[PDB]
């Protein structure tokens, strides 16, 4: 076990949509049995950290602490607090995202906010986009929670946060600061959470462009499970290959 810590993706890796992935569950159990420090890191902001925990326990037999569920939302609020601009903001996204933003020191300002935070909003519409545009044009710090252009639902690959964010980008001509995988911002705060050296850490995911590249671009060993986005047929043909590749997490052990 050259790896002391584990950064784990959720959708497509530990489970698939509303479906189970028994192996992924067993994998988490081993990590728990074996006393190994792990951290779940997801880009999805439409579900709060505590809501994840709930889902995991009631749907995928995983009983995990709250501190082990790192969402792109946490990394975004951390970032905002780090930058320290005045605490005014305009948000496009789901209630959870907004609830936390204001739960921190940020009050909503529709005209001249210091920050404009954009995440996936299942009910985004024109008015919200126009409000966001004007705010960003007037100089607000444009933040995109996660780059994902698509989000898999039990309905297909619908528009993800990235697409909504891109619309505001080409409408304000202002490039946003992406928080989620595979950006350094969330990964730094994640490596910091486990407080372990990237050398002895490994990121596990099903998506090359987000999970895998999250390690490559940030110097962190990677494990790719072709149970989700990146299909096995394409494992050979990727830019920088993943440290380890596997068709199922049941092919991983001690050393
Ligand atoms: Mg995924």
């Amino acid at each position: 076990s050259l790896y002391k810590g584990y950064l784990i993706d959720l959708d497509g890796t530990i489970y698939k949509g509303k479906d189970r992935i028994p192996a992924g569950e067993t994998f988490v159990h081993e990590l728990q049995k074996r006393d190994i420090p792990y951290l779940f890191v997801t880009n999805n902001t439409t579900r709060t950290p505590e809501s994840v925990k709930e889902m995991l326990a009631q749907n995928f037999n995983i009983d995990t602490p709250l501190s082990t569920v790192y969402t792109a939302t946490l990394a975004t609020i951390d970032y905002m607090n780090d930058l320290g601009l005045e605490k005014t903001v305009y948000v496009v996204g789901e209630a959870g995202l907004k609830e936390a933003i204001k739960a921190a020191g940020y009050v909503e300002d529709k005209e001249k906010p210091a920050y404009v935070v954009v995440g996936l909003d299942w009910q985004v519409d024109y008015e919200k986009f126009a409000t966001a545009t004007l705010a960003i044009q007037k100089g607000a710090h444009f933040i995109g929670t996660n780059p994902d252009l698509n989000i898999p639902t039990e309905r297909g690959l619908l528009p993800g946060a990235g697409s909504l964010i891109t619309l505001l980008e080409v409408a304000t001509r202002v490039k946003p600061v992406y928080i989620g995988k595979p950006n350094a911002i969330i990964m730094d705060k994640a490596v910091e959470h486990l407080g372990l050296e990237r050398e002895e850490l490994i990121m596990v995911g099903d998506n090359y462009l987000t999970d895998i590249r999250a390690g490559i671009d940030n110097g962190i060993p990677t494990l790719l499970v072709t149970t989700g986005f990146t299909k096995a047929e394409e494992v050979a043909g990727l830019p920088i290959a993943p440290t380890h590749v596997v068709s199922s997490l049941a092919e991983w052990d001690f050393d």
